């Protein structure tokens, strides 16, 4: 408790010594509360006018238009201590999993140089504004690095002064850039060196890309076994136990020297003990603490979520296969049985999964998995939207399984070759492309964000009639040479000024390990669509009068946007489609 967080608390006390008051009407039950101080401040979603002017039919679709308008009673909940048998299963599994992940990788520190390059090309490193304006400026000033050094030597001493979270089914815990650096220095290797790649982790998909996820799910479907299970957890980040955080910390067992000590300090001082500042309108700033739940940088959160989800799903698989009888207590011979299962079939069982942070798809040996719930519930990974003890419903067809907010279609090209393509309800895609985040967007910056969405649609969603047409229209409306942008950045092959047909060929043909015939596609007309009825099922407006008028008059919409942007160099991409090809 207060020996580890006291220093951080003491320091904040003094910078607001004219405001410190131990409030009596504090709303916290599961968070430890320490005091309050005076503040007064808040970033809503803005519409992208380039995308909206080129998607007129969707102006009257509420699922699209409502997306642009507008649980902290789940962050304030508590998770019970797992039973001794559960804790044993998790420790054995975690020990075995870090060794497997470490077989072909070497833990290492990430560098000021690496951190500096990241910031100088905009990655969402959840930092705060003070002394320097942006992250870009702090990184060039040697005063910052002297602050970093003071904290670093403090961490080596087993103490913390400035690693404090700022709070803001979503919850993002910003820290000052210095704290983020020290986290990246110790644990950045997990992401930077691809520990959760599919080649390295067998269950993972880190770096895989939306054009690969469908092929990965189809490969899992080819295994002998039961239904495909895709159970979502109710608020995964809030269900991370102190036992989970202790099994995650065992990655430090694979480290040495300085690194081992720096990593151990991040786990002890920032993850297993946390200090947070929250805005309350009653507007004061609350300084609260707790030991458990997830609150790291988003990128370390992704890797440790993937790790602990892989662990939980192997244990649920063990339960279905009858490897252990009860979570109350593992016998001595059950421990040897669990260890022996992992050595004998662990890697095979990992290959039966696709795991992306809190999101999973499992194809178990058989459907006993469906009612194997005791370990999963006792670890605190309670399933969303189903009663605690009600057996999971599995999917009989890999094309119906939800994963990473998508489903996947099998699409046969006129030439016989097989594409496995990502899909989701088209209102979601159009509604997201119509939204920007943040202030001070020029017309040129807004146009370049529209072009980023258009090129993503050309590469990932070319099989949706409305998106291929809207992508061609946006790319026709934005100057040919303007570079696509995004203020918050998997593999983003659409972020380029290269011709999108050349990029399509590289991604779907040349570099696609599931495509044996490498014959390049010569035109967009060789590239197929979903069936017309399937396109409507997934939200297409094909068949509506609104959509027919839009498609027929598209050059008028394109001209409207060109007239606003001004006298620039434009390309007509519409004749890449049959119906505009005269
Ligand atoms: C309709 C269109 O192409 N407008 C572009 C433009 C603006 N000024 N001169 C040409
Ligand atoms: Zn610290
Ligand atoms: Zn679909």
């Amino acid at each position: 408790n207060l020996d580890i967080i006291g220093k951080r608390i003491e320091k904040i006390k003094q910078e607001h010594e004219t405001s410190w008051h131990y409030d009596q009407d504090h709303p916290y039950k599961t968070w430890a509360y320490h005091g309050s101080y005076e503040t007064k401040q808040t970033a809503s979603s803005m519409v992208n006018g380039v995308v909206r002017l080129l998607t007129k039919p969707w102006d009257i679709i509420p699922m699209v238009t409502q997306m642009a308008m507008t649980f902290k009673e789940k962050v304030d909940t508590r998770t019970q201590e797992p039973k001794e048998g559960t804790k044993k299963l998790m420790k054995i599994t975690a020990e075995w999993l870090w060794k497997e992940l470490g077989k072909k990788k070497t833990p290492r520190m990430c560098t000021r140089e690496e951190f500096t390059r990241k910031v100088r090309s905009n990655a969402a490193l959840g930092a705060i504004f003070n002394k320097w304006k942006s992250a870009r400026e702090a990184v060039e000033d040697s005063g910052f690095w002297e602050l970093v050094d003071k904290e670093r030597n403090l961490h080596l001493e087993g103490k913390c002064e400035t690693c404090v979270y700022n709070m803001m089914s979503r919850a993002i815990w910003y820290m000052w850039l210095g704290a983020r650096f020290l986290e990246f220095e110790a644990l950045g290797f997990l992401n930077e060196d691809h520990w959760f790649s599919r080649e390295n982790s067998l269950s993972g998909v880190e770096g895989e890309g939306l054009h690969k996820l469908g092929y990965i799910l189809r490969d899992v479907s080819k295994k002998e076994g039961g239904a495909m299970y895709a159970d979502d957890t109710a608020g995964w980040d809030t269900r991370i136990t102190l036992e989970d955080l202790k099994n995650e910390e065992m990655v430090t067992n694979h480290m040495e020297g300085e690194h081992k000590k720096l990593a151990e300090a991040i786990f002890k001082l920032t993850y297993q003990n946390k200090v947070v500042r929250v805005q309350r309108p009653t507007t004061v700033m609350d300084i609260i603490s707790r030991r458990d739940q997830r609150g790291s940088g988003q990128v370390v959160t992704y890797g440790l979520n993937t790790f602990t989800n892989m662990e939980a799903q192997l244990i649920r698989q063990m339960e279905g296969e009858g490897v252990f009888k009860s979570i109350q207590h593992l016998t001595v011979t059950e421990e040897i049985a669990v260890k022996n299962w992992l050595v004998r079939v662990g890697r095979e069982r990992l290959s039966r999964m696709a795991i992306s942070g809190d999101d999973c798809v499992v194809k178990p040996l058989d459907d006993r998995f469906a009612s194997a719930l005791t370990a999963l519930n006792d670890m605190g990974k309670v399933r969303k939207d189903i009663q605690q003890w009600e057996p999971s419903r599995g999917w009989n067809d890999w094309t119906q399984v939800p994963f990473c907010s998508h489903h996947f279609h099998e699409l046969i090209m006129k030439d016989g070759r097989v594409l496995v393509v990502p899909c989701r309800n088209q209102d979601e895609l159009i509604g997201r492309a119509r939204i920007s985040q943040g202030a001070g967007w020029s017309l040129r910056e807004t146009a370049c964000l529209g072009k980023s969405y258009a090129q993503m649609w050309s590469l990932m969603y070319f099989h949706r009639r409305d998106l291929r047409l809207a992508a061609n229209a946006i790319c026709s409306a934005v100057p040919s040479h303007w570079v696509p942008t995004s203020r918050t950045t998997a593999t983003h092959e659409w972020m380029t000024t290269e011709d999108m047909l050349t990029v399509w060929n590289r991604v779907w043909i040349q570099e696609n390990p599931w495509m044996e015939d490498k014959t390049p596609v010569e035109s967009w007309e060789e590239i197929p669509y979903l069936g017309k009825r399937e396109d409507q099922w997934c939200g297409s407006l094909i068949g509506l009068t609104s959509r027919a008028t839009w498609a027929k008059n598209i050059q008028t919409a394109i001209n409207q946007v060109r007239s606003l942007i001004g006298n620039e160099e434009y390309t007509d991409y519409m004749p890449s489609m049959k119906r505009f090809r005269r």
